């Protein structure tokens, strides 16, 4: 089968460079040509360039001008992609294209994060209904926190149903915020207690906040 | 040069939907048409040259799927039959052209035998607040505080869908704890499937 793997997932700072990897088995064939694109978190998808393995043509865009220099090697039948000089705005997930002109095979994706930010445990905020809240819900917001990942269970995980963690998001700043929710019958608000238990393993901080109006 | 693919579209399973490309002509250009699953990877259904004019398909793709080309002017379409849940994916069009490949901005197709419901929307505690959306169908929601007024400390979480069939949203905005009292918050949610709009004051 062919299949193209991508190299691992790398968090960058600022004004440095990132080389990611394509290497494609199966394929035995000279014409092996590979197409890097990159898609922001929110936005779709946009190209990089272009390289044949062979007669090594490569081809940049109009947006990247010195940052993006694409390269190969035969003999490890690998391609990669270097960007340089990262801005915070080149955060996004890299795929190689496969084959040639028609994008049969793609890549897993790469991962590449440039924030300024080093590590951060976050800073929880409970979150209690308000004066219009038979279900009530209660959250927990877990804000300013880099890297991932954090895992927010809700009363030491004795409570499963109806809580939703949604997922992270970087910030501006470089940092990542998220929100978990739980919906619980009202009936329960005042004799059952409920405690957000975040966990930010990189930082080695566990915070228990409890929830309550 | 621009790709302008068409509007998002919500279908049952079984039906048919028909995604076009316009462009800023595409004749020699090649068009690939590439769709990815939410949160996932990306997966190929086809191609068409203008000039070759082959039509390629993937084995996946080769009987439910059709790509055909406008007559005149220039415009690319892709239709895939007999839908399934499974082809919940946001559909890419690719235009080689000379030396630059253009991307489309991409289509959403939700293939659910779910039906319409508008969300059922508050979060009270400087402090934080925001209001969470709960099962709703399908999944363009646009949530703003104070009508757009306050944009600073808002985030706005991805929706996750449920075993139910419905996505739920989580919205949050992190205030000044001196103004609660004299501020006043209010979320905007605007669910457009449904033509419903829920403005929740938070305390």
């Amino acid at each position: 089968e062919v299949q193209l793997v991508q190299s691992g997932a790398e968090v960058k700072k600022p004004g440095a460079s990132v080389k990611v990897s394509c290497k494609t088995s199966g394929y035995t064939f000279t014409n092996y040509g590979i197409n890097w694109v990159r898609q922001a978190p929110g936005q779709g998808l946009e190209w990089i360039g272009y390289i044949y393995i062979g007669a090594g043509d490569t081809d940049y865009s109009e947006k990247f001008k010195g940052r993006a220099t694409i390269t190969s090697d035969t003999s490890a039948s690998t391609v990669y992609m270097e960007l340089s000089s990262l801005r915070s705005e080149d955060t996004a997930v890299y795929y190689c294209a496969g084959t040639g002109t028609r994008f049969v095979y793609w890549g897993q994706g790469t991962l590449v994060t440039v924030s300024s930010a080093s590590t951060k445990g976050p800073s929880v905020f409970p979150l209690a209904p308000s004066s219009k809240s038979g279900t009530a819900a209660l959250g927990c917001l877990v804000k300013d926190y880099f890297p991932e990942p954090v895992t927010v269970s809700w009363n030491s995980g004795a409570l499963t149903s109806g809580v939703h963690t949604f997922p992270a998001v970087l910030q501006s700043s470089g940092l990542y915020s998220l929100s978990s929710v739980v919906t619980v019958p009202s009936s329960s608000l005042g004799t059952q207690t409920y405690i957000c238990n975040v966990n930010h393993k990189p930082s080695n901080t566990k915070v228990d906040k409890k929830v309550e109006p």
